[PDB]
């Protein structure tokens, strides 16, 4: 039997699917601790590992890229759950290990490597309090050459007036997305600041787990997937449209909730973004 996770009707993907529109022909690279291969309700396209002591990008030993994955392309069949972007050309790329930690240099490598590889998105859910120079450059270089880059935004709450979007969510070229729970309510451990830019759904996503398991998981990571999975469906309706045009149909698109500092520019409504 299989379920659609609520969060994925929340910014209206189905209808998208009716329209025939399912992520087809788009590279996604998911930049995480790797896909567990052996799940039925996944099809990996490829991948590569950047992690020296956990070389097999196919072996998914903190649970979190497997997750995530699920998120943006569980097949639609009969089983688990279904993905934003079921037909979609998932890449495992693993920069984090068992622990969930990773250096800055395999993180870097890895979006090199999706460069290389001419990925259409990347996902990146993860994030630090620092960024560095080079990681900068990296995705820089990356939306430079024309791939839509998504990254939580973080789960640092408020802070008063200062900004809790960790890297790389902070920087402009990024999309750094926070999330709501299935009200549209903000989730409260979700960051804010003048850099967060838009919202999806990040409470209680049902998705898959390592070993043919699902799961519930919280966090900005589980609401980012959600937007790497819709600027697939954009790019399987408009595949001549650049990360630019991709980016400001997302953001001139949303639902308003409250103040950007907040919600960023609302929550993201795929069917509205595709034109
Ligand atoms: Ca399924
Ligand atoms: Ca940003």
């Amino acid at each position: 039997a299989q379920s659609v996770p609520y969060g994925v009707s929340q910014i209206k993907a189905p209808a998208l699917h009716s329209q025939g529109y399912t992520g087809s022909n788009v590279k996604v690279a998911v930049i995480d601790s790797g896909i567990d291969s052996s799940h039925p309700d996944l099809k990996v396209a490829g991948g590569a590992s950047m992690v020296p002591s956990e070389t097999n990008p196919f072996q998914d030993n903190n649970s979190h890229g497997t997750h995530v994955a699920g998120t943006v392309a569980a097949l639609n069949n009969s089983i688990g759950v279904l993905g934003v972007a079921p037909s979609a050309s998932l890449y495992a790329v693993k920069v984090l290990g068992a622990d969930g930690s990773g250096q800055y240099s395999w993180i870097i490598n890895g979006i090199e490597w999706a460069i290389a590889n001419n990925m259409d998105v990347i996902n990146m859910s993860l994030g630090g309090p620092s960024g560095s120079a080079a990681l900068k450059a990296a995705v820089d270089k990356a939306v430079a050459s024309g791939v839509v880059v998504v990254a939580a935004a973080g789960n640092e709450g408020t802070s008063g007036s200062s900004s809790t979007v960790g890297y790389p969510g902070k920087y402009p070229s990024v999309i750094a997305v926070g999330a709501v729970d299935s009200s549209n309510q903000r989730a409260s451990f979700s960051s804010v600041g003048p850099e967060l830019d838009v919202m999806a759904p990040g409470v209680s996503i049902q998705s898959t787990l390592p070993g043919n398991k699902y799961g519930a998981y919280n966090g900005t990571s589980m609401a980012s997937p959600h937007v790497a999975g819709a600027a697939a469906l954009i790019l399987s309706k408009h595949p001549n449209w650049t990360n630019t045009q991709v980016r400001s149909s997302l953001e001139n698109t949303t639902t308003k909730l409250g103040d950007s500092f907040y919600y960023g520019k609302g929550l993201i409504n795929v069917q509205a973004a595709a034109q």
